[PDB]
């Protein structure tokens, strides 16, 4: 309970924009920091502390089952809650995002050794291609 | 010498926001770059140069001893000078940050494999949880 | 058919600024997202998906030959096109960037185990020091 010697990786975070706003800090810097995850390296020898804070952007996670409508909180983009439904269309993974936005969803399909992802939102359509590593 | 071939890690950086202000660049975009550290990989083949610039977030280091009041310059928050005093209250590491802000401090305690950090400034409290790795 | 379980690195993608503006988000956050590349780790077990998207900076690469004037599109700063010519002045690597800004260039020289970089634009000069690793 008193031994902080360790590399610590951040897993959550609460009222942080309010803490930065209370510290007299502006939009941008607040808008960056909300997208970062910190890592604390603490070297403690008795009463002596050495702390290092490393930042590396807020990883984003999504979990779903094909055919099971689930709640997708679309952070790192537009902090909205959307009901997502993933289905198989051949080998193309098609998704509908029921929420505040109309015509919100995406389509993803594998062609050979590459993954193609088409993002649809209203009138704007985003096509994305990924490379295997 | 003319041999710049090497991985170079940035150690300083002066008048850089002013350099961006002269380049016609605005607040926000400047507020990102001031929080970045670059690493240059220089590959020299005769008179041919190959440079790669990798950008990560700046790590911050703090060293203190509980019971010894020290001056903490909050470079990782809102560039302020505070006289900080860290004391043990049971097994909870409590800190008071005497400065321009009232009720400014933090508390840290280890509970199992997780680190809990509460940041207090006036009426705003920021909760952060870290996991051991 | 159907086993995309694998680490994917972003290589192309299409219209992203229009998609981000349509998602009700902009200003600071818009200026950052255009400079990031994501990598997706997909863990698929039958009909169960676990996806994690970790992001980093897109990084900038430059290739040139000393004495050969080339067209430099100055991204990661203020998106301008400058005619750049890099020449040796003793042991100082000097570059002139002919363009919209006057007296715009940089100089680079090795001093011991450190790399020194002075960035000049008009009246503002940015000093940067790198250490070899």
């Amino acid at each position: 309970t008193r031994d902080q010697n360790g590399t610590w990786e951040m897993e959550s975070n609460e009222n942080f924009e309010g803490y930065m706003k209370a510290l007299d800090i502006d939009f941008a810097t607040r808008k960056i920091a909300v997208r970062l995850t910190q890592t604390l390296v603490i070297d403690q020898d008795g009463d002596n502390f050495k702390k290092k804070t490393t930042s590396t952007f807020r990883n984003y996670d999504v979990d779903f089952t094909v055919g099971v409508e689930f709640d997708e909180y679309t952070k790192s983009l537009d902090n909205r809650h959307v009901k997502a439904l993933v289905t198989w269309e051949g080998d193309v993974l098609v998704c509908v995002q029921k929420g505040e936005k109309e015509n919100r969803g995406w389509k993803k399909w594998i062609e050979g050794d590459k993954l193609y992802l088409e993002l649809t939102c209203g009138d704007q359509v985003c096509r994305q291609v990924f490379k295997k590593k």
